[PDB]
């Protein structure tokens, strides 16, 4: 019902910090971390295990949860931690694949200023988040849905490059989960 949610701070002690940093660290190693903080929202998770548990039934073998990175300014932080990345959130994002939220394989790509906009305190934003990527196809820029694969049966998000891809465009409500937030700095 209601997506409220709590942020807990990983210590940099906790070895669950220190895979998500490792994480981050393979692309953003020259940046400094400050904090990662796991989000903890039930009904958001909930809504999203039920959407994955549908698309597993649908998709046979395949494994259709990444891990991916997205960069967002401060001031979307309490919108994405409370609904995900929405059909609305979807306006912030680049349009070259398409109209959807856009999460990429490695974090360099995310910690572009122009997707994790500095604060007015020098800190970047950058979470790290599960994706139902699925079955995915090249994007195009007249997307806002994911194509058919045969002009019923669609794709679930799409690519830049379907055997070496660099990003993946989501398109759905409950289609990923925030569930790190890792805050850095030059
Ligand atoms: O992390 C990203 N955040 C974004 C935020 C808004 C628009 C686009 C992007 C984006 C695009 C390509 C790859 C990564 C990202």
């Amino acid at each position: 019902k209601q997506q409220n949610f709590c942020v807990v701070e990983l210590l940099p002690s906790d070895p669950e910090y220190n895979t998500v940093a490792s994480k981050f660290n393979q692309t953003c190693s020259h940046f400094r971390i400050e904090k990662i903080e796991r989000i903890q929202n039930p009904d958001l998770w909930n809504s999203y295990q039920a959407k994955k548990k549908t698309m597993d039934a649908k998709n046979g073998q395949t494994m259709n949860e990444k891990q991916l990175f997205h960069g967002t300014d401060a001031g979307s932080v309490p919108h994405v931690n409370r609904n995900g990345f929405n059909r609305s959130y979807a306006g912030k994002n680049a349009v070259a694949y398409g109209k959807g939220t856009y999460f990429a394989v490695n974090a360099n790509y995310s910690a572009n200023d122009t997707y994790s906009r500095p604060d007015a305190n020098g800190r970047k934003h950058v979470y790290y988040v599960r994706v139902l990527t699925g079955i995915y196809t090249h994007g195009n820029h007249s997307l806002i849905v994911p194509p058919s694969k045969n002009p019923t049966d669609l794709y679930d998000t799409v690519t830049d490059n379907v055997h070496h891809p660099s990003l993946f465009v989501a398109f759905y409500d409950y289609q990923a989960y925030p569930e790190y937030l890792i805050t850095f700095r030059k």
